[PDB]
């Protein structure tokens, strides 16, 4: 099993390590590289419907038909259905995650009813709403205890707890007279470029927001500014976390192929693949 799965023992995974960052790279780079056609034959029909365009925050980020999340159609709309979201596969689920762009305030409500619909119960945000001086995602929630409504969805906070990496709300949504408690998972910290560094904030992160959610059985929203990139590494990390504890292999490659599949560019770059190595390397070396 060699075309779609890498499979590493982990008792071998410091070598492993090693020899795939040696020489530059040089095996790292190359393996990367076999992932860059995976998923990427496969129709975006919706997502190029005239009605769709202006809910993609960039138009070459476009989800694939087979995966898409579909939201409940609204009598007289059409595209009414559209998000740019996708069913992406984790540790425990083939449809564990909904991954999906950082909410555009053209969307937001579209992004909200999505939680509704999906039942989700926790948000996952790597990215900030303004990075460098550009707009990556909007504000899709209360700045306080007031409650706001979107579309149907009344957002409320209950409370919030802030650390050194990452603000986790809770929120309580009701619609109708239906009401969910919902939380917030907000990664605050990853840098203006590259990768978090040292990685380890990302690994307390995942290991924070896993102890929390626990073996969740409703899909987990997950998203960043394209949804692909930051989304994938955080996924691809929480799982072979979770794996390393039951099994005797990781395969990162294997996670990531698979994720291509649902969802284009989910493990975005080189670096990202490499820190997703790297990070579980902390974990296996006692930090």
């Amino acid at each position: 099993s060699h075309m779609a799965s890498r499979p590493i023992l982990i008792k071998n995974f410091a070598e492993h390590y090693r020899l795939m960052s040696a020489d530059s790279d040089f095996r790292f780079s190359e393996e990367f590289e076999e992932l860059k056609h995976v998923g990427r034959d496969q129709p975006c029909t919706f997502a190029d419907l005239p009605c769709n365009r202006p809910k993609n925050r960039f138009t070459n980020i476009l989800p694939y038909d087979h995966s898409r999340f579909k939201l409940q159609p609204v009598d007289d709309d059409e595209g009414s259905d559209y998000i740019n979201a996708n069913y992406v596969p984790g540790h425990n689920s083939p449809r564990e995650f909904i991954v999906t762009q950082g909410p555009l305030h053209s969307t937001r409500d579209d992004f909200w009813r999505m939680c509704w619909e999906s039942n989700s119960r926790a948000i996952v945000m790597l990215t900030r709403c303004f990075e460098k001086g550009r707009e990556k995602c909007d504000q899709y929630w209360p700045n306080d205890t007031v409650p706001v409504f979107y579309g149907d969805i009344k957002v409320q906070i209950l409370n919030d707890s802030h650390y050194a990496d990452w603000v986790m709300t809770e929120f309580m949504l009701c619609r109708g007279s239906e009401q969910r408690i919902l939380r917030h998972f907000h990664f605050t910290t990853w840098p203006d470029f590259g990768v978090p560094n040292p990685p380890q904030t990302l690994v307390r992160f995942v290991r924070a927001f896993r102890d929390r959610i626990g073996a969740e059985q409703r899909p987990i929203v997950v998203h960043c500014s394209a949804g692909v990139g930051r989304s994938g590494t955080f996924i691809t990390l929480d799982r072979i976390l979770q794996q390393i504890n039951t099994s005797d292999y990781v395969d990162i490659f294997g996670i990531v192929y698979a994720m291509r599949k649902e969802r284009v560019w989910m493990v975005q770059t080189e670096q990202q693949y490499i820190c997703i190595h790297q990070c579980l390397l902390a974990v296996l070396e006692g930090k």
